């Protein structure tokens, strides 16, 4: 039983990391519980009814996760989630089951052998049901590298908890170290100059940008991390669109790891 979510800590020195430990990406989307029913943070129930009803119907009791529509924005998400009615999907990250006192590691493993029991439940025509499975990061350069992966695949930045962490009913301290949130990335903006292509219906012979070239203050540098398919064509298509456009990115200050961000 939950009786009301688990919440982290902020972690602003990355040398406070205890290290063998778990990291999932940090979800910009709708905290959903499975209890009875789908509820929100606040605990009570999630006002889109079709969500409500499938996902109840989908995930088993216990269940912790976010709700997000894919390539939606964050304000499109809330009001289908938040407003008392599309494909969408939700993150699962977390399973109680019964005792809370249970180790993070076993919680996911009860997870990952329900989803074995019941395969289907990935199978969703509407609902998109994603297994949040931590990776285990062993040092600070295996965490940076996990944000820039993280940041590239359009998340907010990375959740860190210990692989013994208990389920706790409120918001994790650093110390306990249970549920920690990462967002050791600086944003700048950078010029574009030039871009570099990547492969060197019927429109397939086409080719995309692989990399941007971008100034940034004097120091010239490219981006080829950050941008989907969808991005790269655009990109590349109208490229003599984007020359001196300001771009929005992300590195780690000591640029290393560079990552796209947006445009303007």
């Amino acid at each position: 039983a939950i009786t009301k979510p688990l919440l982290a800590a902020t972690l602003e020195n990355i040398e406070d990391v205890q290290f063998p430990c778990l990291a999932t990406p940090k979800i910009a989307g709708i905290r959903s519980v499975k209890q009875t029913q789908m509820l929100s943070r606040t605990f009570k129930p999630i006002r889109n009814s079709v969500m409500n009803r499938l996902l109840t119907e989908l995930l088993p009791e216990g269940s912790d996760g976010e709700i997000s529509i894919e390539g939606a924005t964050f304000q499109d998400t809330t009001s289908a989630v938040m407003t008392g009615h599309a494909k969408f999907s939700y993150y699962w990250f977390d399973y109680v089951t019964d005792d809370p006192l249970k180790k993070y590691i076993d919680r996911v493993e009860d997870m990952k052998n329900y989803i074995t029991v019941h395969p289907h439940i990935l199978e969703h025509a509407q609902v998109k049901i994603i297994p949040l499975i931590p990776v285990e990061i062993n040092n600070i350069t295996e965490l940076l590298q996990y944000e820039r992966d993280v940041l590239s695949k359009g998340f907010e930045g990375v959740m860190i908890r210990k692989p013994d962490g208990k389920y706790k009913f409120g918001r994790s301290t650093l110390k306990e170290g249970i549920l920690l949130k990462m967002k050791q990335f600086k944003d700048a903006e950078a010029t574009i100059i030039s871009m570099t292509a990547l492969f060197k219906s019927g429109k397939v012979e086409e080719d995309v940008m692989g990399s941007i070239e971008v100034d940034y203050d004097g120091v010239v540098f490219s981006i080829g991390t950050g941008f989907d398919a969808d991005q790269r064509r655009d990109f590349w298509q109208n490229k003599e669109s984007y020359i001196g456009k300001m771009v929005k990115f992300k590195y780690f200050e000591m640029p290393r790891f560079p990552v796209f961000i947006g445009i303007r």
